[PDB]
């Protein structure tokens, strides 16, 4: 049974925590719920840590007093099909292998599944750790509760005696690096300096051996990623987001200065000795758009190259941990600002960007966002009970499973079938334009080998490579983004028509050049 | 927002409560969750109650930490 | 009404049958149920047949005393979609036409449907008899009971006056031959010598006119294929299986000598005059793995060519009826042992193998097989009744229709939704790797015409053709096999990654050679 | 060793989650999997319901006959 500690004694040296804890709705929650500090208190001074106290990062530390929120989070949605490859005719990107050739995603890119599995799925996907990590057997893929208890309770390591990234099966890659983990867990929140810069007090950084780091991590989506444990108030902890919104002065809503001021963020920094070490961002309001933007954005979390001279940008560079915080029409400018691209296409040789799940940046400017709707309203609504105490569902999933609470309460003019039909109109139209964008990209890509073998000039090929950057950007944004157009249907439409326009211009350029060489 | 009270001050006069509270699974649950005793503490003696403290009997006093059982 | 005959009189000349009939659970079942022997008995001696007695091969000969087993067998599973072509984007092999070009399967290859239809489906598929046979009208496709009563009750022949194999519509083939029929019916069990070798007592053999043979056959999956009619005990009758397990000494479980000894087979031979004619294999136990392996295996049942010199291997050769009895990693060695391949690819010119439904050989070594689980446990379980006499379901179908009896009785830790999710994880992952294997095979195939036209050497093309054999084998095994990885998920994974590895090696070889010719 | 809670406020069964004790104190008819069939593996839900109804039907028959005889005496 837990025994309470003297919090006032802790506060004699912890004034920063005092000012948060004593004012919020956790003022009566004793430190012993989350810290074991007995030896710390026996050996510390106000200027010397002494023995390091233990801090609990497990989700059960919150589930004891907040069972309903914990259980709704850990629920597995069995209809969210698992390990489903996107590069297939019946999924999101039928021509993905041809279009992405040269990038690590060619080895595997599955559709998302329930949040309980995010850390284990990161560890076992074929593109990440060369197949080093597996579930203990094929039965354990069902076990959401086990994954939450800890990744290493359900997984095995092929070689516990080595720590290098290498291939254990032939058709795998080693794309994982320490930055990835910041969108899978925050178990390392006290062992990682802001942005993953080198720091005397950091156990882990951008340049660590990712296999060693992986073995130190256990829990998915810690409850404290959106809720300060001391004040209980709304926050973010993801470094890259705080950097974009506060350090770079872009604001929580870059396209709306007024909303940015009303729904803003305050950066709070914590020190080790007299040096800044880590930071959080306290939110003015309980704004789910910004909470969810800790992960559901386009980002850099990987090495790449410079657009200016083609030189390598490695994990040691700050650009290896970067939130662009730009919509599809501002992205090229944002990438130019940091002089960066991701890979060279295996067939065309073009410098290309790699886009990933930009839900937050896509939602900006949509009819729902402009009317003050947020992610939570459709994806984690309040529960409706005939008799009971209301709480907020933490099962972050498609509104198809809860149309009454996540749709029809606002849209009283519609039946459930009508609302579903409106969703499907958008997704069907958007998907058609994705498929057509891929057809034209593929037609262009296939002309590059023909042109090279026909003796077409490098000047013409380089013109075509410049068009490929844009044709790719304005297509891949939408296969990367999870709503199939729903979050911003007019933007998806304008973007995909731009992609097809760019591919067509390149196809004409190359066909004319090949024909001229044949004629000569 | 609830502000915690010093339980040790209560325990000086309430040994039976001390013996039960410090041992069980509510040892970390502050008295302010169910009692308002500020005037009581100012006026009581070891054998006389003084001003009567308020005691919450509503079920919602348990529902904030045990929603599933309440619902 | 049937009138019993004097069995003791039959036994004065039929000692082999006596020793089986008198000991098993059919000791009280009179011969008149299955034989009309009145004229035979009037004219025979112990050394001269006299008039040939009639033997019933219809399934109704068993349904009279075993209605529950008969009805569960004949049931049609309407959810098993009919006449569904595999070479389509939404089925098993989206790029099958490009990859199989040069083989008869290009004309049609549908998914399987219920067992009642196996003989009629064999007769009407576009690749088999040049479109000679059709159902009487498009309504008869529903009639499972009619098909069981007899193929010729539901089908028509376009030209009853000719017996040659030829095309009656343009996009058909004439791939059918007498060996095929041994996995569709055993109506010919007394008219076919072991392996289909020539024999004075055989009406039919490997070299017969298959159209004439077809017209003599009626019933699908005879009840006696797994059950001896005289002893009622467990057996197999398929010649090719007895040849692999007993004649070639490979055993019932080639990878487990102990299991092979405990769950073995005894070959019993029947004579015509003093010459061996036909055989069966009595099983030590009622082992469904070996019963189902009479048909659910990779096989030769067709002409082909020699790997050594490219010469024709015709139906007259014993190799035209062959069970390889090898897993995917031993198959190439097994084919080399008999110096055989199936076809030359239409585009690449490579000698290639044709793989077919190897469920039995795939199941070997899987976690379920190693734990003593068998086909029947998942595909024809015991029925569960609140009040009743238990029998074994003979409706051999996916466990999705009976998860309580075919899955959850063993896996008490799971709900039905959880078990289905585990199946889907495997199938989704395996399918993704099939689609990627096809992408790389197609990329290689398309380079052959480019290389030839560029003047690449035959030595380089032959190196590429050798890689194509392996790339094909390690892919097609899995489109041919019906579980989409479920029967052996780790094996499917290792095989498909090998296919992609082989295709990639060939693509690099050819691209480098083409580039060199361009440079020269 | 069975108690009221075993039939009327059982532990909740969850595919993935933290187990807690149902506090909805009600007839086991609404939760037969948790309140009955976990102990009685030999029965389907319809069989267990039939066993309850056999007892209740027989007992009610005797309550009604008891009332008939009481009423006859009173009159
Ligand atoms: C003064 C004598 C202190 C007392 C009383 C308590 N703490 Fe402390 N703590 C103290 C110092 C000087 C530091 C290090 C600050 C730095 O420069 O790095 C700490 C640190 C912590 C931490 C963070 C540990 C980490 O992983 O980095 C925690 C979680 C913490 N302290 C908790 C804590 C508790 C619960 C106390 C009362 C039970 C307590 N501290 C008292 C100094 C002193
Ligand atoms: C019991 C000992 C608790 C522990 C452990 C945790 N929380 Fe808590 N929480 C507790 C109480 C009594 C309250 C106030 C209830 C009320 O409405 O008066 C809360 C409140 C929160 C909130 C709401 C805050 C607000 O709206 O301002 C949140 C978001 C919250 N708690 C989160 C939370 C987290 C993430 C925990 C694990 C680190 C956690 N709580 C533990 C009681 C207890
Ligand atoms: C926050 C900015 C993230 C970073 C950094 C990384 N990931 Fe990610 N991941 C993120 C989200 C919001 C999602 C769900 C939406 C989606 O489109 O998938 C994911 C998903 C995955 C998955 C599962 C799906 C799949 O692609 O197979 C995996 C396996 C995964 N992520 C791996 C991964 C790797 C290897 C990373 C570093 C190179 C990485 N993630 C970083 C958010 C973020
Ligand atoms: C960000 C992705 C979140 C994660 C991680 C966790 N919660 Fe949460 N929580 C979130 C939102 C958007 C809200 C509603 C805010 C609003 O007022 O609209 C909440 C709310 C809570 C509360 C308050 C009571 C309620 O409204 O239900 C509690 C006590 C709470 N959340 C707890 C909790 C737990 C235990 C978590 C880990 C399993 C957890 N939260 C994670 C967003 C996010
Ligand atoms: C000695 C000076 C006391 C202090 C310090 C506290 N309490 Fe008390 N309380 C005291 C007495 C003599 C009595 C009468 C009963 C007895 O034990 O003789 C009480 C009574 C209560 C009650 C019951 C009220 C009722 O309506 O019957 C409660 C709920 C109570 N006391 C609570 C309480 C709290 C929370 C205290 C610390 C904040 C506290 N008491 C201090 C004497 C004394
Ligand atoms: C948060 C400030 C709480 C309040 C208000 C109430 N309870 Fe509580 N309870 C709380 C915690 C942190 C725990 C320990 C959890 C653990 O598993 O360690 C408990 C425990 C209980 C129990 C279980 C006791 C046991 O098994 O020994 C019960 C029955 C219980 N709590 C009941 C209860 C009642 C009736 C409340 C209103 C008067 C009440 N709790 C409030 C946290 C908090
Ligand atoms: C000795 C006078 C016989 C009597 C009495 C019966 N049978 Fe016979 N049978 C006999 C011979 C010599 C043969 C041929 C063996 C050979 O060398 O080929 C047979 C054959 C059969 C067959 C198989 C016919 C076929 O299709 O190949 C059957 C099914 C059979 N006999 C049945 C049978 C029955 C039911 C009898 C009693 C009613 C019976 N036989 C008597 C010799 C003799
Ligand atoms: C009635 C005249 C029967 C005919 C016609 C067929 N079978 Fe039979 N069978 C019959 C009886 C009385 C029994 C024994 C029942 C018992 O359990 O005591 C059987 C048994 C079988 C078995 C089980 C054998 C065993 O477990 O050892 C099988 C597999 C079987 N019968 C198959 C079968 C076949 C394939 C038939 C058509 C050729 C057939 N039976 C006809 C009664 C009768
Ligand atoms: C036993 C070793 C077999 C031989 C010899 C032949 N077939 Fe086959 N067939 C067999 C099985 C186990 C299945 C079901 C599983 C599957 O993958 O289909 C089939 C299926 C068919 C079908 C229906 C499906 C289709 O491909 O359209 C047809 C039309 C068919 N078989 C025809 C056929 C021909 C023409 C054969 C000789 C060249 C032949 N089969 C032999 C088992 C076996
Ligand atoms: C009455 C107005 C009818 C309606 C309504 C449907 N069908 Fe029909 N169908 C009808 C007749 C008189 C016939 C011919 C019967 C004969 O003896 O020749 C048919 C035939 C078919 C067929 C066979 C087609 C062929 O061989 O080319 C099919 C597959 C069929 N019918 C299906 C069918 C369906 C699915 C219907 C509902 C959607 C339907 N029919 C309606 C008479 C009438
Ligand atoms: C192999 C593909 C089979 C075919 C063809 C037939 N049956 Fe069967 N049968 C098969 C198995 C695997 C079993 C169970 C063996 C075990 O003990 O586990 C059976 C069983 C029977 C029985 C016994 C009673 C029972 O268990 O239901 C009978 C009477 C029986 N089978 C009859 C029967 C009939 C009539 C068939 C034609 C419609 C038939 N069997 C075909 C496997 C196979
Ligand atoms: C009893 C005859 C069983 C049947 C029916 C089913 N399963 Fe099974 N399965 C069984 C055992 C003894 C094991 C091994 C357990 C161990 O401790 O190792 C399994 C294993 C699996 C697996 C894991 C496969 C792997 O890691 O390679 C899966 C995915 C699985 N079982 C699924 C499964 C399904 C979906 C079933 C119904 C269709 C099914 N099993 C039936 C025992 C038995
Ligand atoms: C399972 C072995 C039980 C035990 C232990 C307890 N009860 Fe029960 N109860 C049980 C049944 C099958 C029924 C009839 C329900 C029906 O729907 O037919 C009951 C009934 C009650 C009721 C009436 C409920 C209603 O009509 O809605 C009450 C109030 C009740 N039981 C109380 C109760 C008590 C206090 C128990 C412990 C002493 C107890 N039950 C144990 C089954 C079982
Ligand atoms: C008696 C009629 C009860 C009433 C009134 C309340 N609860 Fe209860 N509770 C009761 C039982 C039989 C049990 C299970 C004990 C066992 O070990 O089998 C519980 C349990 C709890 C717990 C513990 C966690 C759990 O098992 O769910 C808690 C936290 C709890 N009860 C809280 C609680 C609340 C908030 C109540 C008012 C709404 C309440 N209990 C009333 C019996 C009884
Ligand atoms: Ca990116
Ligand atoms: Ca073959």
């Amino acid at each position: 049974n837990l025994k309470p500690v003297d919090a006032m004694q802790c506060f004699d040296c912890h004034t920063q925590i005092e000012d948060m804890h004593t004012v919020g709705k956790h003022a009566t929650v004793n430190c012993v719920h989350c810290h074991d500090a007995t030896e710390h208190v026996e050996t510390a001074s106000s200027r010397r840590m002494g023995e390091r106290p233990v801090t609990r990062m497990d989700l059960e530390a919150c589930a004891t007093c907040h069972t309903a929120q914990f259980n709704s989070f850990v629920e597995v949605r069995h209809e969210s099909h698992p390990r489903l490859e996107k590069a297939t005719p019946t999924s999101r990107s039928p021509m993905f292998d041809k279009l992405i050739a040269g990038h690590g995603f060619a080895f595997e890119h599955a559709e998302p599944r329930s949040h309980a599995f995010m850390l284990v799925d990161h560890f076992v996907v074929d593109r990440a750790y060369g197949g080093r990590f597996q579930f203990k057997n094929w039965q354990k893929v069902t076990d959401g509760m086990g994954a939450v208890r800890g990744a290493w309770t359900v997984l095995t390591d092929a070689d516990p005696e080595s720590s290098d990234q290498r291939r254990f099966l032939s058709q795998t890659a080693t794309a994982a690096n320490p930055v990835c983990l910041n969108c899978k867990t925050q178990d390392h929140i006290l062992d990682w300096a802001y942005m993953g810069d080198e720091h005397e007090a950091a156990k882990w950084s951008r340049t660590s051996e990712v296999v060693e780091f992986a073995r130190d991590l256990n829990h998915p989506l810690n409850c404290f990623m959106c809720h300060d444990p001391h004040s209980a108030g709304p926050r973010v902890v993801r470094d890259g987001l705080i950097n974009a919104v506060v350090d770079r002065g872009l604001g929580t809503y870059p396209h709306d200065p007024v909303k940015s001021e009303q729904q803003g963020m305050t950066k709070v920094t914590f020190q080790r000795g007299r040096e800044d070490f880590r930071a959080i961002g306290l939110l003015d309001t309980a704004d789910s758009n910004v909470m969810c933007a800790q992960c559901h954005v386009e980002y850099n979390c990987n090495p790449g190259y410079q657009l200016s001279d083609g030189s390598r940008v490695g994990m040691d560079d700050r650009r290896a941990n970067h939130f662009f915080w730009a919509n599809v029409f501002d992205y090229k400018e944002a990438a130019q600002e940091i002089d960066f691209f991701d890979f060279r296409h295996a067939t065309t040789g073009a410098a290309l960007p790699k886009l990933q799940h930009p839900e937050a940046e896509t939602f900006w400017g949509s009819v729902h966002e402009r009317n003050g709707v947020a992610c939570a309203d459709c994806h984690m609504p309040k529960v409706q009970l005939e008799n009971g105490k209301v709480y907020t569902s933490h099962s972050q999933r498609t509104p198809r499973d809860m149309m009454g609470q996540a749709c029809l309460n606002c849209h009283a003019e519609w039946t459930e079938d009508q609302a579903l039909y409106a969703i499907d109109y958008i997704k069907n139209y958007t998907h058609g334009k994705i498929v057509k964008s891929e057809y034209w990209l593929a037609k262009m890509i296939d002309l590059f080998p023909v042109a090279k073998r026909a003796g077409v000039s490098e000047d013409v090929l380089n013109q075509a490579r410049e068009l490929h950057y844009d044709a790719h950007l304005y297509w891949e944004w939408w296969t990367a983004e999870n709503s199939v157009g729903f979050h911003n249907p007019d933007q998806a439409r304008e973007s995909l028509m731009t992609s097809i326009s760019k591919s067509k211009e390149a196809v004409s350029l190359l066909n004319d050049a090949i024909d001229a060489q044949v004629a000569s």
